[PDB]
């Protein structure tokens, strides 16, 4: 696998700041890492998740064989450490940040293991058919409308928000939110990839996935030349059909092994 074939891109839309945080790098011989981080409120816990990760997942990997668990530990334990981060500084807004988190790991060349919290996304296109690895954590799912209330919070409307405050349902950071229902546990998918097809890997951010669906992302990594162009042509097709948030998209290419 290359890692200068990695295609990215990250548009600010019509906001003030751009708080969409990206990552990937080859963590071991064999576990390669590429993540999305959605901020809110502050990139705080955005650039918290980008600076940590990678050191939460390796000092992991030598006691840990299931991926699926390993990554589930990790972001349980990176959100206890932004909490403490968060109530140690002196900026108090710090207690407001939270971000999305879509964390991939590929072992052996094979083995793809995807974990996330939040409403960014990750799909696999093989023969250009998308498979949803990822589903969003947002109110409008019964499972998780339930929990939210079994810890006391509740849910406003415009589009259905966590206390008002919260479009999703699980991220990392969110301190106060926490007692209410939103948790940093992720949930995860493993898979095996294809030994003779080519797939690839799509990180996207909830700019993107609000105008361009699953199929849509296929069409443009099948149809242009490399991911770069790929990533880039994708967020701006996102801009252009209205889309306002911060778009950030991350496409991976895997050769058949
Ligand atoms: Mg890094
Ligand atoms: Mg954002
Ligand atoms: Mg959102
Ligand atoms: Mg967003």
């Amino acid at each position: 696998i290359s890692l200068a074939k990695v295609g990215c891109a990250s548009q600010i839309g019509k906001r003030k700041e751009n708080e969409d945080r990206f990552d990937f790098a080859q963590l071991t011989d064999e576990v390669l890492y590429f993540a999305v981080y959605d901020g809110h409120g502050g990139p705080a816990a955005a650039d918290f998740c980008h600076t940590h990760m990678e050191k939460c997942i390796m000092d992991l990997l030598p006691k840990e064989a299931n991926l699926e668990t390993l990554l589930t530990l990790a972001f349980l334990e990176i959100d206890k450490a932004f909490s403490s981060h968060a109530r140690l500084s002196a900026d108090a807004t710090l207690l407001t940040s939270g971000t999305t988190a879509t964390v991939a790991l590929l072992r052996d060349g094979i083995e793809l293991v995807v974990a996330s919290v939040g409403d960014s996304r990750a799909i696999l296109c093989r023969k250009g058919k998308p498979m949803k690895l990822t589903i969003d954590h947002t109110p409008e799912r019964a499972d998780e409308k339930e929990r939210i209330k079994k810890c006391g919070g509740f849910v406003a409307w415009n589009q259905p928000h966590v206390n008002g405050r919260l479009a999703m349902t699980r991220s990392i950071g969110d301190l106060d939110l926490k007692t209410s229902g939103v948790i940093a546990e992720p949930e995860t998918k493993r898979i095996k990839l294809h030994h003779a097809d080519d797939s690839f890997l799509v990180l996207t951010t909830d700019g993107i996935n609000f105008m361009v669906n699953s199929q849509e992302i296929c069409d443009f990594v099948n149809q242009c030349h490399d991911p770069n162009e790929a990533a880039h042509a994708v967020t701006e097709q996102a801009i252009q059909y209205g889309t306002e948030d911060n778009s950030t998209a991350v496409v991976v290419p895997f050769g058949a092994w």
